[PDB]
């Protein structure tokens, strides 16, 4: 088989505030020509936030999707295509966050008055950018759920949509699932001085998430048994506390038992929400996908503190990812995994960072449970040595001349289109990176020659109960890296 068989599509994030606060799209005359180079570089698609905090900010089910239309419609003009992400998150606190976009008004407003609708740290400091999984099913927003609020916000996109969704735009939908759009506790908020290597804190301790966790222990026998507190704070180191140290709490029945649940509430928070997610684009040409943010630093120890206070349940013994992939095999969605382009070597070695094995673990365990494998870079590179290191996670065992690659991701969308990316150099790195991707083959238009035909989203398959999700925690060996890229851009 041909060669195009080996080709990854590639994205480009747009400017976080291309369409302001204010529900105006800001200046199309410069993104115009901003797209135009794109498109002449060879690039696929891009990527943009639909902000829930513009869009229904006057009032619930007040949408005004008219600036996104117009946004939308100069890209198609551009002939690229689009992933469009549900952000139901605030902009701002997190890293690169250069404009503030917070969820709605009225959302703010309840919670003036019913705080623990935020993710609580034990210090009791509320966290506004996105709503608690707590609340999830609690019928406090004017009448709704917040995840009936998501549910209308998507059913919503999907009819003022409907031309570009059935005129092939709008390629996969990303459902945003926490802070920074991910799957994730904001366990790491840079609002409230957590610094780079720092483990971060648990974030349960809102009322209702709480109550949830008492009524859990009490079921289990161990009424007694409270929230973690001895984990530290934001920025201590693992051995520093009594919950992560060897021998610690995390170890014990309760630290388990703990953990199992608080990593439970996440992957019932995705599912559920996928599932409307699911029911909204039913029909529609467009894949589902979700974000798992990539969480290096304490990978290399025996407690993985950081993952673990993200809400991921991933140690040497047992995969705490595996389990998200299952659960995206009944939505047949798409695995984004936001961090791609790091060498262990880049980390300063007092993080015990290991991004390249973090890497593998997730790719292999999405293609170990078949799903679609995407990813994005973590931070602004724009070296060969970032873009080397991405093409070779891309396809791991290289290009096949005979046929498809036995193991590749279906997609990478980098970090961002800035000027510093269209200045000369940058740039012309930056469309070998593209070409490298492509497999050496020209840009091509119609992804069906790819083995990317897109078609109409199914309903999901049936609810997996959450003990067969977690047989896939038994661990597995990663599938076999090659040790550089066949093909480099240097
Ligand atoms: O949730 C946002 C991102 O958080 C992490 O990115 C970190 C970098 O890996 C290292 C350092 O600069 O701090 C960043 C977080 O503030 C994660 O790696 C990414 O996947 C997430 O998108
Ligand atoms: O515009 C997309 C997303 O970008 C930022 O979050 C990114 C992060 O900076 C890089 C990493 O690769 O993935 C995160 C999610 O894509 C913004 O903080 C976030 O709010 C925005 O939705």
């Amino acid at each position: 088989s041909n060669m195009l068989l080996n080709y990854v599509p590639v994205y480009v994030m747009l400017p976080l505030g291309v369409v302001n606060v204010d529900n105006v799209f800001e200046d199309p005359d410069g993104l115009k020509e901003q797209l135009l180079q794109l498109r002449a570089a060879g690039v696929d698609g891009v990527m943009v936030d639909v902000w829930w905090g513009i869009i229904e900010l006057k009032g619930p089910k007040q949408y005004d999707w008219r600036a996104y239309r117009s946004l939308f419609q100069l890209v198609q003009e551009c002939g690229l295509t689009l992933q469009a992400i549900m952000s139901f998150h605030q902009c701002g606190g997190n890293v690169g966050d250069i404009v503030n976009i917070p969820i709605p008004q009225w959302v703010l407003d309840i919670g003036e008055s019913n705080h623990d609708i935020f993710y609580t740290n034990r210090s009791g400091t509320r966290n506004k950018e996105y709503l608690t999984v707590g609340v999830d099913n609690e019928p406090i927003f004017h009448g709704r759920t917040a995840i009936e609020i998501y549910s209308d916000y998507m059913k919503s996109f999907r009819e003022n949509m409907s031309d570009f969704l059935e005129s092939g735009l709008i390629i996969d939908i990303e459902v945003g699932l926490g802070p920074a759009g991910e799957l994730r506790y904001p366990s790491y908020p840079q609002s409230q001085g957590w610094e780079f290597p720092r483990i971060g804190e648990f974030q349960c301790y809102d009322k209702y998430l709480k109550a949830d966790f008492k009524a859990a222990v009490a079921r289990a026998g161990h009424p007694e048994w409270e929230l973690p507190d001895d984990a530290g704070k934001y920025n201590d180191v693992p051995e520093s506390t009594g919950f992560f140290k060897s021998n610690g709490t995390y170890v014990t029945e309760k630290g388990k038992f703990f953990l199992t649940w608080y990593s439970n509430k996440l992957l019932n928070h995705g599912d559920q929400i996928l599932d409307e997610a699911n029911k909204a684009f039913l029909g529609c040409k467009v894949k589902l996908a979700i974000k798992v943010s990539g969480i290096h630093w304490w990978y290399k120890v025996e407690n993985h503190a950081a993952e673990l206070t993200a809400g991921y349940y991933n140690l040497n013994d047992r995969d705490g990812y595996r389990p998200i992939a299952r659960m995206l095999s009944r939505h047949h969605a798409i695995l984004n995994f936001t961090c791609l382009e790091m060498r262990d070597s880049e980390q300063p070695s007092d993080a015990k960072s290991g991004p390249q094995e973090l890497v593998q673990q997730v790719l292999s365990g999405g293609w170990r449970e078949d799903i679609r494998v995407a990813g994005e870079n973590a931070l602004p590179r724009y070296d060969a040595t970032a873009y080397n290191q991405i093409i070779l996670n891309a396809k791991p065992q290289g290009v096949n001349n005979n046929g498809p690659p036995k193991l590749s991701m279906f997609g990478v969308t980098y970090l961002r289109l800035s000027d510093d990316l269209l200045q000369k150099s940058n740039f012309n790195i930056f469309k070998k990176f593209v070409l490298k991707m492509h497999a050496d083959q020209d840009y091509c238009a119609n992804p069906q020659k790819y083995n990317h035909a897109i078609t109409p989203l199914k309903p999901s398959a049936p609810k997996i109960p959450i003990e067969v999700l977690l047989e896939a925690t038994k661990p597995t060996l990663p599938f076999p890296w090659l040790p550089e890229t066949d093909m480099k851009v240097d």
